RNA sequence: GUUAGGACCCGAAAGAUGGUGAACUACGCUUGAAUAGGGUGAAGCCAGGGGAAACUCUGGUGGAAGCUCGUAGCGAUACUGACGUGCAAAUCGUUCGUCAAAUUUGAGUGUAGGGGCGAAAGACUAAUCGAACCAUCUAGUAGCUGGUUCCCUCCGAAGUUUC
RNA sequence: GAGUAGGAGGGCGUGAUCGUUGCCUAGAAGUAUUGGGCGUGAGCCUAUAUGGAGCAGCGAUUAGUGCAGAUCUUGGUGGUAGUAGCAAAUAUUCAAAUGAGAACUUUGAAGACCGAAGUGGAGAAGGGUUCCAUGAGAACAGCAAUUGUUCAUGGGUUACUCGAUCCUAAGACAUAGGUUAACUCCUUGCAAUACAAGAAGACAUUCGUUUUCGUUGUCAAAAGGGAAUGAGGUUAAUAUUCCUCAAGCUGGACGUGGUAUAGAGCGGUAACGCAAAGAAACCCGGAGACGUCAGCAGGUGUCACUGGAAGAGUUAUCUUUUCUUUUUAACAUACUAUGGCCAUGAAAUUGGAUUAUCCAGAGAUAUCGGCUGUAUGUAUGGCAGAGCAGCUCAGAGCUGUCAGUUGCGCACCUGAUGACCCUUGAAAAUCUGGGGGAGACAUAAUUUCACGCCAGUUCGUACCCAUAACCGCAUCAGGUCUCCAAGGUUAGCAGCCUCUGGUCCAUAGAACAAUGUAGAUAAGGGAAGUCGGCAAAUUGGAUCCGUAACUUCGGGAUAAGGAUUGGCUCUGAGGAUCUCAGAACUGAAGCGGACAAAGGUAAUCCGACUGUUUAAUAAAAACAAAGCAUUGUGACGGCCUCAACAGGUGAUGACACAAUGUGAUUUCUGCCCAGUGCUCUGAAUGUCAAAGUGACGCAAUUCAACCAAGCGCGGGUAAACGGCGGGAGUAACUAUGACUCUCUUAAGGUAGCCAAAUGCCUCGUCAUCUAAUUAGUGACGCGCAUGAAUGGAUUAAUGAGAUUACCACUGUCCCUAUCUACUAUCUAGCGAACCCACAGCUAAGGGAACGGGCUUAGAAUAAUCAGCGGGGAAAGAAGACCCUGUUGAGCUUGACUCUAGUCUAACUUUGUGAAAUGGCAGUCAUUUUGCUUAUUUCGUGAAGAAAAGACUGGUGCAAACCAGUUCUAAAGUUAAGGUCAUUUAUUGACUGAUUUUUGCGAAAGACAUGGUUAGGGGGGGAGUUUGUCUGGGGCGGAAUGCCUGUUAAACCAUAACGCAGGCGUCCUAAGUGUAGCUCAGUGAGAACGGAAAUCUCACGUAGAACAAAAGGGUAAAAGCUACAUUGAUUUUGAUUUUCAGUAGGAAUACAAACCGCGAAAGCGUGGCCUAUCGAUCCUUUAACUUUACAAGUUUUAAGCUAGAGGUGUCAGAAAAGUUACCACAGGGAUAACUGGCUUGUGGCAGCCAAGAGUUCAUAUCGACGUUGCUUUUUGAUCCUUCGAUGUCGGCUCUUCCUAUCAUUGUGAAGCAGAAUUCACAACGUGUCGGAUUGUUCACCCGCUAAUAGGGAACGUGAGCUGGGUUUAGACCGUCGUGAGACAGGUUAGUUUUACCCUACUGAUGAAACGAUGUUGCGACAGUAAUUUAAGUUAGUACGAGAGGAACACUU
């Protein structure tokens, strides 16, 4: 009568607890100042540095407070070809330009687009990660609606008042290089919650995990556990619609559709 | 003499309640320490021959890798060696795996019992683990094993029936 | 006159209580008795001795009242036994001294060890006085002790500069807020799930006053950060602390000098410079502040060498010799230092530059150029006065401590670089700098200059840090984190040897047997040894040669292999202002001379690789992994955590996170969606709850209708769980095999691949390897049971991973020998433990079926010592196997019951406008659309919300729009300016910077969310169950409830998983009655008519029929036919069978009825008789002036009697698996081994004689039958062993059997010779070497006189071995949904104790008829030699020939 890995992920005195020793800021946007709604701000980079969870390189951005003498230092995601000193601009006003802050009701149609925001003043949400970016598909008239197409490949109607970075997330492509070794698996997900190696569970004994069979190593009853499953039950492929590689009867994608 | 109770006395593998442990050991984390001398020879760089250049061949230079021989360290293959009322509740001799990494290691700090923690052996969790340790309910129940303490005299069995 | 289990009657002995009678310092109780007595016996009385204060009888009362046991409790003691033993870590020896005593103490003299990876010098953790001195009886320091880590007594731990204290980290805890019955719990540095929480200044100097800026805590580092100290000297014990001398730091407070200014240093073109050169808010910096590795450069320390001086060692010989000292702290001043800057000038015939990179018109190179940064550098101060080394004097004194050189040497530090990351390598306190210039100030004000004055508190400072101060019950061969490191050899911090420093501590002496532990060496052969090359052996450095297949082109690779290596004397080449190569000579042809240091090759299987794993039996083929693939999730979310409030991932956002699977590359990825799952924006009404609704009722209720999820329906899905046959036919000897048809609700083994680590048969078949191969390899494949990410096929590198050859190699073997050390031995000293009913010689016998004890025989002499492994069915542990228990636990599910998260519906939290519609007499039901204030979510240093307006500019008709901040890693703060007063000052007031607004901002919004109910779902989780009998249990079967005939032996009764069978129904007639008839069958006879249809007669004891099995019963019937009727009915009770003489099932006889049939008697309470069946509680029904308990009427609800609904395990529980991860109580009531009975089966013999032997039964055999023997087969049984008799085989060794293989002497023959066969006396002696296999067996290759068969607990595990078998890891196949399982393969997996008694082998040995020698006798015990060959016989006898002997003699 065990406890799964699965289950043991969610204490949060536990094992699995991110190694946050390393981050540096969180990355987001500027506060939402009245100067980004009704103005520009501009502000520069004073560094791009990497944060040793991420993949897509941080913006380390001054910008001089509208209320007071200090100078804010805020941290943004790196667009593709932004550089160290760079003049970013932020708000409403603030043209298009690689790296700089607007609304995307304000950006084109086609426009590549990185960390946009889901509700109106996120400093971000979606298309954070290192190389990726948004496509923007369409505007309403009223200007209140955007169609946005996520990495994910979803379409997602965003009020359009929303912050967007025009250009991609820096630092693309990393996950197309192979990792030949274990070592370096194990070097990465050390600044991460800990999710290696990963112990199949059939090797495990039935007290350990659903899977682990017995005296030959097989599953032995369907992996395919539906949603509703409890706790300790949810262990295969869960609420799966399809299960097989399609090979062969691929013309069916494109006369199904 | 029936029966209830500690119930002639001593005896479980178990249960439940409420506590205590991560000084061993398992996995994080912060912050320190540590690993003779060799072999090999990648990019990158120089020159010579050929070429108009691209590039080629020969010779250097350079110093890569979860590469290699091999100490210390960390380990544990074999003799099925010694010892087996030990030096020792795991040691000793030879031998052997590995030896700049998924390396070794100190402290501090996070995880506690149907819970942790696990490169998964049902492994480890203070000589305790296929459910720790401490006290209590608890003299737990025992159709089962063992014991059941002075004299003489007299009567004197059953191992079949039924449920 | 017996007696276990058991019961009764009397009695003995012990406390204490109420009585009664007494005894005791003139000696109570208790205790010892080879004193004297009493009881059958419990027990008693006395005597003597001891003892030194209480006792005793009798009658009752009461009881913690009697012990040999319980592996019983606690305590005390034996034998073993002066035994096992005191043997690791190389070592000690001599003289003196001290002492009662010295192998073990102290000095000296010798010999060795640790050998700067120490047995050295110091720390952290841990210890806590173990430190120092003096003293010392016992104990302890496993011998000893004069000695101590021990005992006693006293004494030791000084700090501004070391550390703690401060800082921050991983973290953690308050406060605040919230949760809990409560305890508890949740948040908080990016600081909050919080928030009216702060700090500073000045005057005041309290308050107060006043001003300024402001959201809010703390703890966690004796290795991280971290203000400043050094050298010398001193104590018995402390010292970067005390003393002496010399320094630095921070905080104070003034003094004296000096900088700067009427606003605030001076020099240089510039980098920049110089003792000093005004300041607040405010904002920004620098240092602190950082990874790993590789090479280069420099410095420190060390090491080496050179001249000088002092000392010491050697001096027969040689040595201008060999060793030693020859030092310089922090700190002060000045200079130099791997880099970077500034000029001037610009570079192409491009240059510069490092070992390496690398730089330049984005200005390189270069200038008698210049500036700057870092010392563990130089000089001087310190400082020689100290320290060191010498030499004098009797505490004082003198001399010298000097001047050079080099290093790829070594350790550390620094400097400039380079390489690396799907890694990128803290923070804060602290010191300091910049931008800014609000304030302050004339007798003034302010200022990082000198020199002087004052202070630095609290705690830790001893000592060990380990083969004796820690943890391992200890003075334990284990374990435990760091720093410093010398010479020689050398690649080397290796090994070996040394100097400094340390140490000889491990009880000792002597002998030198067996056996052992460790160390070596063996002629000839070379794995023949063995499950196996286990173990050992070989190999090994460096230089030169030479180097395959294979391959992922990296590799393989020291592949394989072949040579060389000393010494000495010369020669040449590489460099600054230590490497490399040649030649010659010389030796026992040796020379990596010690040390150090790979054995190869060819195949097969796994896993790709580094890595991981079962602390203490598994290191692997298991796990991991990179690659492959699949699932889920866009945040109103996924996965998980959570008692609650709530939380983590998340400082996150698809190049992300959460679930699985497969397992590098290469190649391949067949066909199945019927099932189980999962899924879907499919259809839809089949099914379905609470609430709400409708109808009946003054009502409770009941009845109806509607109704979410889920179910069911349909679609999708196999890199989801999983599946990939059975039958028939066709071609037709079958099989396997081809096609086809067919059945199950899918499909019907596609590519591939094997007798595979997955084929039973199996030692498959053929090749190959060998003399011989159940082994290896390659092939074939009617694959028991191969097959595709439940992955299939491949595969280089690779491995303490499985297997087979071969080469080298060898003591594994033939075959065993010898040598060393430590033991065993003996001695001085010291000194346990296991175990122990009582004990210990056997033979048989019987016996609980292997006695030591008993019967009968053999027989039997003290006490000892060293050995040994036969016996004590020896020790170990209340069997881990097996069964039993109404005993468990771990795990599983399609077991029973339940259960957290979760899905769905209702009511509630719940507001308000409007519209549309229906009903009601403003309200209500329904639909639609809003609003926002409840509610929810997310933000924000709750600034620019919503609505209006304005300056400038531009576009511009108003309107509206655009801009007043887009080349440029800068600056933007205590403000200007206008208007109006005071006051003439950054004074006062407005404005500069619009207005209004009882929402900081945004997103949802009565939705969500929360609360309670209702229906789904739920091995994630809890609880529990998972019959019995049984020739062990299981699988099977029911001898589990019933009936008949047998076993059963003439009343009844009687066992077995004993025989042969039958029951859980069937029947409105097959019950009941009346009447009539006589059936089965046989002979003879009648159209179609036939063996058989109907019709006749005669005869028919019953041979037919009677639902069902058997047995019995029946002839005007019980059978056949016809008709009538419900007696298959109402009351009770009794009787018989089984029997507890309970129940239940059956049936019988009565008494009351009400009937049916018959004229009537009569017969009917079910089936001719013997089987056909079911309690308590509950429900339902029938019948009844039973009750609802103040009184009533209802409705409803309870009752009494009796049926039906049922328990088949049938006297009647609601119940699935697995465990090899396992557990407990027991069981020899019961399996697995030996032994016992049996002997079918196995083996071995006979009797008869049909036959075979051409002729002839019995030379040699023996059919059909038949009598036996044996216990090396197997079976059967269950007697002994379950608080254990160690369960296969081989090795080793001994003995016995004879059913004789050989050898000896013979008989017989279908015996010529030779060979062979049968038999007798007979084991006396012998019965061998290898392939494959764990093997017993089997089969082969061989030699041989022969290569006999057996026994001894299937001889022989405190004799080995451990291959097989049978725990725990793991692979495949088959089975199971699963956990798991195999009576199937694979692979890794512990082998303890002897010192006792006996036994045997050896060795001493007391004592009688006097002692003691020498020489003998000999009882008895044991015995030992057995074969073969050659010559000769002899080419002989015999024989047609082929062929072919023997005795004697000799070796
Ligand atoms: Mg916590
Ligand atoms: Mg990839
Ligand atoms: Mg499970
Ligand atoms: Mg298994
Ligand atoms: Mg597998
Ligand atoms: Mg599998
Ligand atoms: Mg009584
Ligand atoms: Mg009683
Ligand atoms: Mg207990
Ligand atoms: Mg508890
Ligand atoms: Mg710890
Ligand atoms: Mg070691
Ligand atoms: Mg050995
Ligand atoms: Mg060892
Ligand atoms: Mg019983
Ligand atoms: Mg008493
Ligand atoms: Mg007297
Ligand atoms: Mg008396
Ligand atoms: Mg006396
Ligand atoms: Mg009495
Ligand atoms: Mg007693
Ligand atoms: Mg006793
Ligand atoms: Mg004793
Ligand atoms: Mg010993
Ligand atoms: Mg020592
Ligand atoms: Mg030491
Ligand atoms: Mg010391
Ligand atoms: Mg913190
Ligand atoms: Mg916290
Ligand atoms: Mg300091
Ligand atoms: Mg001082
Ligand atoms: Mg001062
Ligand atoms: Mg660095
Ligand atoms: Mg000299
Ligand atoms: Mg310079
Ligand atoms: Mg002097
Ligand atoms: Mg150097
Ligand atoms: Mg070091
Ligand atoms: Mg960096
Ligand atoms: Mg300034
Ligand atoms: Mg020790
Ligand atoms: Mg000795
Ligand atoms: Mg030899
Ligand atoms: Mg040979
Ligand atoms: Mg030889
Ligand atoms: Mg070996
Ligand atoms: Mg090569
Ligand atoms: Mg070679
Ligand atoms: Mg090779
Ligand atoms: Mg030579
Ligand atoms: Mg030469
Ligand atoms: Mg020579
Ligand atoms: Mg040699
Ligand atoms: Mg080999
Ligand atoms: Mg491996
Ligand atoms: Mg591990
Ligand atoms: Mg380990
Ligand atoms: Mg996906
Ligand atoms: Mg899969
Ligand atoms: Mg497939
Ligand atoms: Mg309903
Ligand atoms: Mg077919
Ligand atoms: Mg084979
Ligand atoms: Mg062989
Ligand atoms: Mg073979
Ligand atoms: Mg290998
Ligand atoms: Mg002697
Ligand atoms: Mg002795
Ligand atoms: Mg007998
Ligand atoms: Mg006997
Ligand atoms: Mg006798
Ligand atoms: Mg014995
Ligand atoms: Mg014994
Ligand atoms: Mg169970
Ligand atoms: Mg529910
Ligand atoms: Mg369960
Ligand atoms: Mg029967
Ligand atoms: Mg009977
Ligand atoms: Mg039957
Ligand atoms: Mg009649
Ligand atoms: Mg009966
Ligand atoms: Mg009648
Ligand atoms: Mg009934
Ligand atoms: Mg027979
Ligand atoms: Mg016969
Ligand atoms: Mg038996
Ligand atoms: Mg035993
Ligand atoms: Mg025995
Ligand atoms: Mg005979
Ligand atoms: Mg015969
Ligand atoms: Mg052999
Ligand atoms: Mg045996
Ligand atoms: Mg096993
Ligand atoms: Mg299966
Ligand atoms: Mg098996
Ligand atoms: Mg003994
Ligand atoms: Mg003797
Ligand atoms: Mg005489
Ligand atoms: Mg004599
Ligand atoms: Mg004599
Ligand atoms: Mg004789
Ligand atoms: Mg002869």
């Amino acid at each position: 009568g065990r406890v799964i890995r699965a289950q043991r992920k969610g204490r949060a005195n536990g094992v699995y607890k991110s190694h946050k020793s390393g981050r540096i800021a969180p990355a987001q946007y500027r506060v939402y100042d009245f100067a980004e709604r009704q103005g520009y701000i501009r502000g520069c980079i004073r560094d791009i540095v990497h944060e040793p969870g991420r993949g897509a390189p941080l913006a380390e951005v001054a910008f001089r407070d509208p209320y007071r003498y200090k100078t804010n230092k805020e941290h943004f995601i790196a667009a593709e070809g932004q550089y160290s000193g760079q003049y970013v601009y932020c708000g409403l006003k603030a043209q298009i330009a690689v790296g700089n802050v607007l609304p995307i009701n304000r950006i084109p149609e086609g426009t590549v687009v990185c960390n946009v925001e889901e509700k109106v003043g996120d400093r971000g949400t979606f298309s954070r990660a290192s190389g990726c970016y948004a496509t923007i598909i369409g505007h309403s008239e009223d200007g209140d609606k955007t169609r946005i197409r996520l990495p994910s490949g979803a379409r997602k109607t965003i009020p359009g008042s929303c912050r967007a970075t025009v250009g991609i997330v820096a630092g693309g492509g990393r996950t197309d290089k192979p990792i030949l070794k274990a070592g370096n698996q194990f070097h990465k997900y050390a600044r991460k919650r800990k999710s290696w190696p990963r112990v199949r569970g059939v090797a495990m004994n039935p007290v350990d995990h659903p899977h682990g069979g017995g005296n030959h190593q097989h599953i032995g009853h369907p992996a395919t556990v539906s949603k509703w499953a409890s706790a300790g039950q949810k262990v295969g492929l869960r609420a799966a619609r399809r299960t097989g590689l399609v090979r062969g009867g691929q013309k069916e994608k494109m006369a199904m559709k």
